[PDB]
Order: structure tokens, then C-alpha cells, then sequence
């Protein structure tokens, strides 16, 4: 367990509580198109209210230019959402840097922090103005924890008390359970188009994992590292030697069979289209020709991965093992998703492709923790020091 203060453990009676949330919702013509991020932050706001706190919520929205506010990036529709959802008037304040009025039991929404000069640069003066508004700072937005900014890092530095919200706390706990002395055997699944893009991820997990399952373009590069022909498969020739060294440092299981398509049927002007129309072929891993494209793992490999995942007691899931968007190259990922879900191992998943796989094969219930951290999620797995988490450690 890691040592930082948590909002839920604090008495907030009569205290001014400033909560950093991720309310960056998609907006079209002043209407919120998806409220998933809102429904996620709501229990935190309600918990603060049930504790007799005076709640201030602020957030970033879109990519506006600091000092040039535009209506299209205003949190106004979010304030209206919070009003209907909480049953009280949630006012939006546009000029709050020199003080904002809030009483016990009510909620105020401060305007987009991206409107404020010095925000991106973690300006000390701006951070102090933030901190002066509260008795307790609560960081509840993990997806932004990997950047050092005025509303995510600096405010925690100058606030009287700095703590982690329930969302952040749940994320760090789940990540710690997998990254800090996990129960062995520890297996991670790492997939993507390029080894280079997830190189730090691979090297980091190489030290933590007992076995390292790879998928997609990454898997093809490791496959080439084992001396096999990959034909016209997607892989990185310049990182074959690096993958080779990794496979020597940690156990990287290699497919015994694969699903390929012939490149004469692939038009990259419309890749997904020509992939669905193409003829899928199951072949032995050594029977791959010069014009072949590996697009999924075969039936035998899928069982082999499953046994590994059934035996492990800790799973980190970051990617599919084939182009599952098209069904004929999706059996590998379907089998993998079922293997992770039914393993008594504690399983943690992260990354867009992973979540898409979880949604498609309906195994969300059976995943230990599903992270929405994105880039922040990967940087933690990389072993890097997320600025927003580190300051919370210093203030706790």
C-alpha cells in the first residue's frame, strides 16, 4: 500500500474543498454527447456533500488557448448537468481566481482551467491562487496525473491539505497491486503496432513479469526476433535486435500457429475494408510465406495463452492479439478476453484497444479493475513518476 491522504478518510465538516475532476466531455453545438466522465465523478462530489463540505469542482475542457475563452469550451453545459443530477443549483463562476463564494452543502463549478494563463506551465502564482480557495485539495483525475500543471500539481503543493479522491485512490491501489510486488505468476499482455512506441512499457514489465505475452505489430517483431519469416506482416525491422534482447531477459511465449492473409488481397487505401473481404487462413507459424500478413494468433496459441493466464495470479492487460474489429481475425482476442475474465487472477486492463475488446466480448464485469487513464496509465506502467501523485506523497 502507498502512503497518501484520501478524501474519504478526512472530516470535511465546514471545510472548503477544491476537487480536480476530469469533466472533459465531448460537446457538439453546446450539447454534451457523452456523460460517462460526469457519471464517474458524481459519487465523489456527493461523498464530499454528505460530509458537510463546501464543494468547489474545477476541470479542463478541450484544447482552448489560455486567456482566450470560447463558449464552445465553457463548462456551462456541465454546470447544467450537475444541477439536474444533484438536485441543487450548481453555479458556474468565470472570475474566481481572487476568491469564490461557497457555503457548506452546496456545489459550485469553476470555469475551464485551460482558460487560465500559466496553467500548462504550472505557474506558481496561479497555483497559489487555486490553493487559497480551499482548506483541502482533492485530486480525483488520474488521466491528467502524468502532467505537472497548476490545477493538478501546483495546487497540491500550496493547499493546506492535499489528498487523493476515490477515483484516483482506486486507480493507484489497483495499479500498485500489479506493479508493486504482485502475486506471482505475473503475466502482462502488451500489444500495439510498434515496439518503439511501447518500448519503455516492455522494458519495465520485463523486470516485473514472469511471462510477457505480446500482440499485433509488437508480436510480429518478436516473432522475427526468434528467427521466423513474417513475410509482409507489420513489424519493426530496426527493433528486432532490441526485441531479441528483451526475449532473453524475460519469458516471451511465441505463437505456434497464426492467422494470415495474402497481401494480394490488401488495399491500404481502405485497410479494414479489404481485411474483412479478404480470405483468412490458419497456418503453422513456420509455414508463413513471403507474401503473408499475420493478423491474428491461431487456435493452438490461443489455448496456450489461456493456460498461462489461467495459472497466473496477476494479469496486466494492454492490448489484443489480432485485428479483432474484423471477426475472422478476432477469434484470438475473443479467446484471450475470456481467458483473462475467467482467471481467478487479479486482472487490470488499460488502453483504448483493450477497452474496445472488453466491450465487444462483454467481459467488463469479470475484470478486476478497468482503467481509463490512457497515456497516464501507460506512464505508470513504465515506472515513471507521475507529478500529481508524487506531490500527494510529499503532502502525506
Amino acid at each position: 500500500h502507498m502512503n497518501f491522504q484520501r478524501m474519504t478518510d478526512l472530516n470535511l465538516a465546514g471545510k472548503r474543498v477544491l476537487i480536480r475532476e476530469d469533466l472533459n466531455v465531448p460537446v457538439k453545438n453546446g450539447v454534451i454527447t457523452s456523460d460517462a466522465r460526469l457519471r464517474a465523478a458524481l459519487p465523489t462530489i456527493k461523498a464530499a456533500l454528505e460530509k458537510g463540505a463546501a464543494v468547489m469542482v474545477f476541470s479542463h475542457l478541450g484544447r482552448p488557448v489560455e486567456g482566450e475563452p470560447k463558449p464552445e469550451q465553457s463548462l456551462a453545459p456541465v454546470a447544467a448537468y450537475l444541477t439536474e443530477a444533484l438536485g441543487q443549483e450548481v453555479k458556474l463562476f468565470t472570475d474566481y481566481l481572487d476568491g469564490v463564494e461557497v457555503e457548506a452543502g452546496q456545489v459550485v463549478l469553476l470555469e475551464n482551467v485551460r482558460f487560465n494563463p500559466g496553467e500548462k506551465k504550472n505557474n506558481p502564482e496561479l497555483a497559489q491562487k487555486y490553493a487559497a480557495l480551499c482548506d483541502v485539495f482533492v485530486m480525483d483525475a488520474f488521466g491528467t496525473a502524468h502532467r505537472a500543471e497548476a490545477s493538478t500539481e501546483g495546487v497540491a503543493r500550496f493547499a493546506p491539505v492535499a489528498a487523493a479522491g476515490p477515483l484516483l485512490a482506486a486507480e493507484l491501489d489497483a495499479l500498485g497491486r500489479a506493479m508493486q510486488t504482485p502475486e506471482k505468476p505475473m503475466v502482462a499482455i502488451v500489444a500495439g503496432s510498434k515496439v518503439s512506441t511501447k518500448l519503455d512499457v516492455l522494458n519495465s514489465l520485463s523486470g516485473i513479469c514472469d511471462q510477457l505475452i505480446v500482440g499485433g505489430g509488437i508480436a510480429n517483431t518478436f516473432l522475427a526476433a526468434a528467427g521466423y519469416n513474417v513475410g509482409k506482416s507489420l513489424y519493426e525491422a530496426d527493433l528486432v535486435e532490441t526485441a531479441k534482447q528483451i526475449a532473453a531477459k524475460v519469458s516471451v511465449p511465441l505463437p505456434t500457429d497464426v492467422v494470415v492473409a495474402d497481401a494480394s488481397q490488401i488495399n491500404f487505401e481502405d485497410f479494414l475494408g479489404s481485411l474483412a473481404a479478404a480470405q483468412a487462413v490458419i497456418k503453422k507459424v513456420e509455414d508463413v510465406t513471403a507474401n503473408d500478413m499475420i493478423l491474428d494468433v491461431g487456435p493452438e496459441t490461443a489455448k496456450a495463452f489461456a493456460n498461462i493466464l489461467t495459472t497466473s495470479k496477476t494479469i496486466l492487460w494492454n492490448g489484443p492479439v489480432g485485428v479483432f474489429e474484423v471477426d475472422q481475425f478476432g477469434e484470438g482476442t475473443k479467446a484471450l478476453s475470456l481467458a483473462v475474465a475467467q482467471s481467478d487472477a487479479f486482472s487490470i486492463a488499460g488502453g483504448g484497444d483493450t477497452l474496445a475488446a472488453i466491450d465487444k466480448y462483454n467481459v467488463a464485469d469479470q475484470i478486476g479493475y478497468i482503467s481509463t487513464g490512457g497515456g497516464a496509465f501507460l506512464e505508470f506502467v513504465e515506472g515513471k513518476t507521475l507529478p500529481a501523485v508524487a506531490v500527494l506523497l510529499e503532502r502525506a
